[PDB]
């Protein structure tokens, strides 16, 4: 239609109207003011027969495409939209209800697409091109975005984008949609307020940054609790915590603070636990010394699918900092600092559960040597393909971290929970 | 209410009136005494009347806003506080008796908090902005200084003032709380005047730092001790004393000096005793060497919740120095350098206690045999719930250091505490 070539031609003349660097850096109001003002002279230039509602509309579109985020703006903004996947510049598909559908938007072309995701990761400092073509990153809204590059997505460049979720779930959720048994409810609680050094580990969408937020609810209000994390997504209720968020490098590459750094500096602020975000560095090696100097009770998230996959990639992690220590020193550290491990897990029907709470109970040679405390047994499939399972505890009477249990009096509730379910 | 809107009030016409920069660097008094009669100009112009007291607090307190600390100033000034952390313009915490407490002193505006670090952090010739979002200082006061910027701090800058506590307990105040019994007081007089190469291992908040501050008060004046720690607590009260702290390396990565390379200077000042404020890292090595190579006598801190944990400790951190040290090596070295363990621990009910005071008598079958000179033993919870314990010495009439005592004339001491204990 007309629109699209009156669009093509604006674009065009606006090409020469500005820096590439020029609206990038100036106000977002001044430039889409001065984006009206070009686009309504070179309508009337050209003559363009339209309503004002559609100059306005035209005027959008074209804020869209020189800063903003281009036709995915409609989607953007669309609530009942959770998920957004752009297949190349001429598939585009929506989650909405639960139930993946297309739709008629199409990027201008392939290069437009690699533009838009380039600005869309560079949002938050990463850039994505032939040299890095897999760009993985959570933008400030809490959305995540993942983008692929034409080298090695064939169609064109591949976007998804998994659009935030504000609610949060409690372990009354968590009891409810059976993640954890009653009993596990009660020993996590018993393990959240006797300052046992956490590790939360888990899987890809396992669940592992909300059982983490559902667990802090357990700590102490008069303890200090210190946060740091790459992304804005604890809601802690605690009176007294303190928020930090790593800064990822600017675009030439400077002012990086990453995590490590932010939780030596924990070390010397004083706080009594300290709960790291993501463990995804070498910031480990430091946490652990917080977990075993002070700082008793400390939690951290991990990546990683079984207990013993976890303590395996924080042995690598701990050895890749560049420390010269050795593989026994580290072990032996690990063993010290993190008391219980959690895992949480999505089953292969798509539903998460807690599958282990393993407790390190020491070294032996080259092996660390854990009890699980609970552990997920499953049994088959429900007629609508649900999976089966329960909560079952190993029956062990005296966990190591009973003394903390005792320390905070908290050791009935410990001894009458863990043999409640057996 | 009216005392409140009258001070900003005069506060935003003395900010009107007053220029900024030449405050900046003009005289205390005289930029006092101008803004006095500014805001008695303002008052009889605003038809603002009050006591005179309270002219003069208001005139003081805008003063200080405009060049002096703020809203906490008055928390700096009291000697109680002993601890304060602001996270956030209107949060702020004191620590008073070592219990957190929150305050009702509310900043302005989180721009006046980042005004007031940076004023803070002007002092020590150092600057904290969006640059460097994070700094770390000691001012002269010997008050410890941590800041962090709002780029991090995501609800607003974070500043944690550790003041320096002048009235250190001394052993009469351990035995006046029943943490030692007199007999153990005797005991740990002649332990630390004959010079013993002595660690002061503990759990967290169980007092190891006051323990060792209170052990340091036994040793004869004439002798030369250096003391190396990172936060320069200890306090001691002989004419020749050297203090020494550690220098955490700038963000780029340069200047570090470790508390290793402190003590390996320090083997090079002939000094009589090294007191390491707390060993957390391989520096540990050279200080049993400096414990047993000449030197003999000096002290040091470490977190561990046993005398064998704490052995443990040593040699994991003596083995993360990157040395081709074996655990016999290790080990040997630990045993003919160290003599007195003292384990202190904060037992359930909160009250410290000096659990135990062991010595290292030897390695045997490849692993290290201590010996409780002094142990606590409790007796349960008390219908009150506090913990009911007593101190009882071992009845070892001949400690491994026993000569040593000897060697001192202290002997007839040690025979009578250790013995008169039981
Ligand atoms: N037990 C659960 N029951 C139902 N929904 C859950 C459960 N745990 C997590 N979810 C939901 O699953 C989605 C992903 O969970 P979450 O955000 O906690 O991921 P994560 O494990 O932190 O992921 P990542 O590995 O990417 O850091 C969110 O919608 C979260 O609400
Ligand atoms: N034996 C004791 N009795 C009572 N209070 C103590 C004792 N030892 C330490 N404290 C208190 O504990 C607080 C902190 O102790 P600290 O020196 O930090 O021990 P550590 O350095 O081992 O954590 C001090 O303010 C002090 O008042
Ligand atoms: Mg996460
Ligand atoms: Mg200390």
């Amino acid at each position: 239609d007309y629109y699209h070539a009156t669009k093509t031609t604006i674009f065009n003349a606006l090409l020469n109207t500005i820096d590439l660097s020029q609206l990038a850096q100036l106000d977002l109001k001044q430039a889409g003011e001065e984006i009206r003002d070009i686009v309504a002279e070179l309508v009337a230039i050209k003559n363009v027969s339209m309503s004002v509602a559609e100059q306005e509309h035209l005027v959008q579109d074209i804020i869209n495409d020189v800063l903003g985020y281009g036709p995915l703006e409609p989607l953007l903004a669309r609530d009942d939209i959770a998920d957004i996947m752009v297949n190349g510049a001429h598939r585009v598909f929506i989650e909405v209800g639960g139930k993946v559908q297309l739709t008629n938007v199409r990027f201008r072309d392939n290069l437009q697409l690699m533009n838009i995701c380039q600005r869309i990761v560079s949002q938050v400092g990463r850039r994505v091109d032939e040299s890095s073509p897999i760009c993985d990153a959570r933008l400030p809204d809490g959305s995540r975005v993942n983008v692929i590059a034409p080298p090695l997505a064939l169609d064109g460049p591949t976007l998804t984008i998994r659009k935030f979720k504000k609610d949060k779930l409690t372990m009354k959720n968590l009891v409810e949609f059976a993640s954890i048994s009653p009993e596990g409810a009660r020993v996590l609680g018993v393990i959240g307020a006797c300052r046992c050094n956490l590790v939360i580990s888990g899987g890809t969408g396992s669940g592992k940054t909300t059982l983490l937020n559902t667990m802090t609810a357990f700590i102490d209000p008069t303890e200090r609790v210190v946060t740091c994390e790459d992304a804005a997504e604890l809601q802690l209720q605690q009176p007294h915590v303190v928020r930090l968020e790593t800064r990822p490098p600017n675009l030439e590459g400077s002012g990086a603070v990453t995590m490590r750094d932010l939780v030596k500096n924990c070390l010397r602020m004083r706080p009594e636990r300290i709960i790291v975000g993501e463990v995804r560095g070498p910031e480990a090696f430091d946490l652990l010394q917080a977990m075993n100097t002070g700082h008793d009770g400390s939690m951290g998230t991990l990546h990683a699918n079984s207990p013993r996959e976890a303590i395996s990639r924080i042995e690598s992690m701990i050895t890749m900092g560049g420390y010269g220590l050795p593989s026994k020193t580290i072990k032996e550290m690990i063993v010290g600092s993190v008391d219980v491990i959690i895992q949480a897990a999505r089953l292969r029907d798509g539903s998460r559960r807690i599958t282990h709470i393993t407790e390190v109970v020491g070294l032996e040679g080259d092996v660390i040597v854990t009890q699980d405390l609970f552990v997920y047994e499953i049994t088959g499939e429900d007629e609508h393909g649900k999976v089966v399972g329960k909560h079952r505890s190993t029956g062990i009477a005296r966990p190591r971290f009973w003394d903390r249990a005792r320390y905070y009096g908290l050791e009935r509730e410990l001894a009458e929970a863990l043999d409640a379910a057996e």
